[PDB]
């Protein structure tokens, strides 16, 4: 479990995301797609995008980044008590979208990448460690739900 102090490090940094969810979302999805291009193929609406410029200009990709970070932010704000939030997310991502845990690791890495990039003076090792622990917990719990749902992930 994360300590309360660890959750406060997580939520202090997420409050930065909350100032500009859309812009953080764009950065995160673009980082994901550039670092792991196979992930882009999972998105039927977005897999035609050829360049970062096209990704930045996509209003629908911007909207999707808001969708993703809105969901993740609610999960983080539960401070581990996220069972209800993970049910629909796990079901769609296991059954419909077919997103392996390794791809959830990739987007976690992108989130951390972007936080470190955007917030160079207020995202140190301890804050990054706490964010990592929160994302690890999310993935652990999603993986358990994937198994319950019948997906190997
Ligand atoms: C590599 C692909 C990938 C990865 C890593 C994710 N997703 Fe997912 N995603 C999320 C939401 C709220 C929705 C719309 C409702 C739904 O269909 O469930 C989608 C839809 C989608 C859709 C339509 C697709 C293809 C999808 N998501 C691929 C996808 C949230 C997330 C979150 C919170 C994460 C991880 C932090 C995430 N996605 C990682």
């Amino acid at each position: 479990v994360l300590s309360e102090g660890e959750w406060q490090l997580v939520l202090h940094v997420w409050a930065k995301v909350e100032a500009d969810v859309a812009g953080h979302g764009q950065d995160i999805l673009i980082r994901l797609f550039k670092s792991h291009p196979e992930t882009l193929e999972k998105f039927d609406r977005f897999k035609h995008l050829k360049t970062e410029a096209e990704m930045k200009a996509s209003e629908d990709l911007k909207k999707h980044g808001v969708t993703v970070l809105t969901a993740l932010g609610a999960i983080l704000k539960k401070k581990g008590h996220h069972e209800a939030e993970l049910k629909p997310l796990a079901q769609s991502h296991a059954t419909k979208h077919k997103i392996p845990i390794k791809y959830l690791e990739f987007i976690s890495e992108a989130i951390i990448h972007v936080l470190h990039s955007r917030h160079p003076g207020d995202f140190g090792a301890d804050a990054q460690g706490a964010m990592n622990k929160a994302l690890e917990l999310f993935r652990k719990d999603i993986a358990a739900k994937y198994k319950e749902l019948g997906y190997q992930g």
